[PDB]
């Protein structure tokens, strides 16, 4: 009865009922993610010739917002469960990922990350027909409690080259440690695995055209960075969401303070004019990149490598504002919350949390030198793993 | 044979041959006022139906960002002129704006301000059938080599209530001093004037809706601020560009870097891109206001006063983020154009001093007051003046 | 054998060992308080004459910021244990303090918080010879495993006046709770107590000079302020310390990095240059103020109030300076830390959490509010409660 | 009868009545550099024994200091000169600094700049018994108007070794230019000049140690660092007092302000908060580095490379200080000095410019770089020329 955004919007007011306790609790959220399982939006990226919802881009990473907003860490499985999905949509024959395409709809398979370009310890061997992984891998996001997983390997032989394989979750062979002890993003299982001669079939391979070949295939860690986008967007939005309740409500004006009501206090408003600046700025650059994927992706193999650059670029640029100012306000919201807003049963110090986690992960400093290289010397960035 | 944006880009390359030697000059660029005169740009604003260009807003701020890249001061009396026309049009009835709209696109006269709201020191005095202005003003900005301009004062006998007129900038009582003398906007003649007993008709009043009645003419003051905002994205983009090309040409590293030449160094590359991020950011900012002031402009009087409030947001959001980060551009750019870049003959300091003298006259402060008081307790800003 | 500082670091070392579990863990750390009690620490600022150390506050306060790098809760408590001393030194007879301060140095008393001058909830009603304390009171910091409280109440028939005492942490009718869950500052005890009935002799009250009287006795907000400096200090200097040796054991490059070793790469080394900057800008303006108030202390009862003046000027300087760029290295070591960091059995997000937490309770726009009244106006600040 | 502080602080008020005019002019300030040469301060850091005054280095530099509150270019070509005479007293034997210090205190000799480590264009020919100077020389503060000068050369036939001399300024060959045209520091005469075969005495050449020797002679380009640093902190404190008195004086409140008068403005106020937090910190981090270079300067040649190591550090701390917040004060003052501070009679921005004009030819980005190869690693900076 309702559109995949509602359908987000009401599951988000569910999760926010107890996302202060799992934060508190970590593990698996698996209550929240059956109710994944039963709202029918897995398969919200799937086209409808395949039993999917058929959204854009757009409007799958606009769920992943909407999620962060109350649960980073659910909006994190759930994001690359999408991202999963687009993995074997890049690279792989539509004999494959067809399938798992109508078998993720139909029996809402939930699709776990095992795939580490730098982690080079999980190794391939070639037996004639099929393949065997064996090493071990660190933050498998997702792939607790998930039904098929991206795993990779090396391939030693062929001077370490990457080999992308999507194999089931409980293949005999796999071990997931559930290990995640983190400060942030503490439901997101990101834990390490164990590969024990896991079998992989011929059939199972994403090589056609595989990764880092065509520029739609190069899609792919596009597509990863601008959901981390919108989950550090989303974050900075229910920060300074749950702060403005509680700077309404249960917040007193300074001994000091000329104004009887925190309401018109001018610090506070001048730190609030702040953060609405920045938040209008990130909303529009995120949004801006979204529908730039929306264009690229429409393009299919068509897709040209300086429209994908262009998009490279504009992905970046808001994964630096959202990352930067959206920590700022997470930090900056305590200012006008008060020193009551500490209070451990609050755990307002979450969103900085989950969001000073994720942005170390790729690089402020980097991501900088990539955009001034394109600003001053108009070079694009070059396609590599996320 | 060219649309209006090509003739303001071609009109910008020619002010570009001698903008940096008419800074230090300042005074009043009269050849340059000219060639906007023969360029038909005048017209930009006034609809094609009283012999106008019928451009929209979001195209005539295109053109005051154009000539603010080259030419911020040319930018301030050309944005001021189209802000003059939109005076009469939102305060006087069709009888009064549609013959001046008509003359103006035909004879391509240069509308200036007189009108300062802040300032108590021009008196109206009802004679009967006519009424006369007395008193200085200052800040009469494009006052000078204009054939109309936008005049107030004060009613004295009505608790003071202002009074706004377009009259003939040469009628008898009416004296320019030309004393503009400021570190920044240099030839923008905003110097002061004496009205002595200057004469003014009842149909050169604009009474009737007059300033702050509907929310279709309380868009004057949005245009106003919005137009400071498309100069301040050009001043920002045209130091931005002059800095590009400095670096790449006459710029040296620094003997202690680590690469051979200026363009792969990680502290410039770095420093570009935060331009980038912050251009980025303002650029979205500004179009995106400029386009809910177009969607505004086109409901006409039936403009709500809740969609106007929602345009004044977005307009200061964009402000604040055009005067803060384009002024840190205008100052850091000089750590990428190296040490000779100070050279007297460049004037590199301009777009700092134009961006740093215009930017205080709207003290951001209040502005950040305004827009926490939305963000906080959702109260929309009061139309005044601006 | 040892001076106090070489005791101060000893004890430190061996805080360090469990300061991780018991951050988690919160609640009291008994252990750790008993080791103050057997080091003589808790007799620092006691003069000899008493059987005390007889430190200077300069060398009392460098305890708390050398016990803040690795323990904040416990220098919080330890700095408050000697600020309670200076309270009745300062607001009481000598017939009184005295005995206390004897009693204190010869059985290592710990002294504990009830003060809240904000907190109008406990009264105090006169039966003749003898006082009775009665309502609620919170953030007591220290009250649990303490020998003494300095406790607060108003006199509702006295215009609400405060009065301030010295009681036995646990005389009849004093109830704490040990409610004490917050997000920083876990190890403090600040949870509430309730006050039933609670006798105080006429001996006990602070009256003779009493609090805000002369410039000597309004030495005590500045001490509790500067104490908070010291700890602020500390806590980023401990920061600091920890990431440095995280950064040379446990962190790798970035896979695009230009350095084959993290001790080389330019934006690393730039992120620790900045980290020098500020600590060497906050440890001179601490250690200034710490001087500043030795020589005020000094003064005794002689103390001018514009001696005072200029010390609450320093120490409101140095904490402003401790506070915003302390909290900033604590968020932006992260970054030089790297993506493993993050770990939650390192707890490395715990300084960060203890430095913004504290922070709060002392607004820095209020700070800065103060510390322009006397850049622009030189208006020195008024003596209040801290 | 009064004291070189008192005799500095007395030229300056003198200085400040036409420090606006001068700056616009730029130029020689012929009459100014007469003043010092009347005051006799050209002999401040000579020793007694020569005729001199005899001040500690803290002592020289804070009259620099002093200077550059009102006059950065008096006291940049101020703190050169005695810089100069620190040159051939710390690379020459005292067979030659020692009359040149004797005739400079009793002829009140102006030494000037013409070295350049960079600048290669000069080389040196032998002749035999002399040297012979030719080529071109860039930035030669203080040449114009000077009775000595220290002239470097490049060896060319040795590998290019840098050889530095003392040599009259009026001696035949050498041609001022006097085209120093910048936009900040208009009359230190920094343009450029023209040797030809300029005849240099074995006599004149400072070889013993020379530069870069022993840890005592790599105290000049530590000099040269600190007496820049120095002048931006006289700067900073320049600007902020002539800001102070215009906002006094001359500037209205925002008619949108809540305070009748702009002395108790709360956005006004913490702007001064700010101002008095960074100037603070600037001044502990300077003067901290002129008694660390004072202790040095006592050592002679038993300065061990350690101490000077640490001097440096504690220098370029200071000078990042200075550079940075010092340009921010610069800056952001006109939100508290109003739209009116802008008039070009006042000049108000000057203090930005000479500042950012300075800051330029030392990239702070390659500082952060040497204090953080310290904060990390212990690595004392390598001494180089300034």
């Amino acid at each position: 009865l309702l559109s995949p955004l509602q359908t987000a919007r009401q599951l988000a007011a569910e999760f926010a009922l107890t996302a202060v306790e799992r934060d508190e609790r970590g593990g698996t959220p698996k209550a929240e993610r059956d109710a994944l399982r039963d709202s029918g939006l897995l398969a919200l990226s799937i086209p409808t010739r395949y039993g999917g919802l058929g959204a854009r881009w757009s409007e799958t990473l606009q769920v992943v917002r909407e999620f962060a907003k109350v649960d980073s860490s659910i909006a994190h499985v759930f994001g690359f469960h999408h991202l999963m999905l687009a993995t074997v949509r890049l690279f792989s024959r539509p004999e494959q990922w067809q399938p798992w395409f109508e078998q993720t709809a139909r029996q809402n398979w939930f699709w776990g990350n095992a795939l580490n370009p730098l982690d080079t310890r999980t190794v391939v061997k070639d037996l004639g027909g099929w393949r065997e992984f064996s090493g071990k891998k660190s933050f498998c996001s997702g792939a607790s409690d998930s039904q098929m997983l991206i795993a990779s390997a090396v391939d030693e032989s062929n001077g370490g080259k990457l080999l992308i394989a999507a194999i089931p979750s409980g293949r005999s062979g796999i071990t997931l440690h559930n290990d995640w002890n983190n400060i942030g993003q503490r439901q997101t299982d990101s834990g390490s695995a164990t590969f024990e001669r896991v079998r992989v079939e011929e059939s199972e391979l994403l090589l056609d055209p595989g990764p880092l070949s065509t520029p739609f295939a190069c899609l792919r860690p596009l597509i990863a960075q601008l959901t981390f986008t919108h989950m550090f967007l989303g974050i900075a939005e229910g920060a300074f969401e749950e702060a403005r309740q509680y700077t309404l409500s249960e917040t007193r004006v300074w001994h000091k303070s000329s104004v009887r009501e925190v309401r018109e206090d001018p610090y506070v408003l001048a730190h609030y004019g702040e953060f609405w600046v920045a938040l209008e700025g990130i909303r529009l650059l995120v949004e801006r990149a979204a529908a730039l994927l929306d264009e690229a992706w429409a393009k299919g193999p068509n897709l040209s490598a300086e429209e994908r650059g262009h998009l490279a670029t504009a992905i970046a640029t808001a994964k630096v504002a959202a990352s930067r100012q959206g920590l700022e306000i997470c930090s900056r919201l305590f200012e006008v919350t008060g020193a009551r807003s500490t209070h451990a049963s609050l755990r307002l110090d979450r969103h900085w949390r989950n969001l000073r986690t994720q942005t170390l992960h790729d690089p402020l400093d980097y991501k900088l030198h990539e955009l001034g290289d394109w600003a001053l010397n108009q070079s694009l960035p070059v396609p590599t793993f996320y």
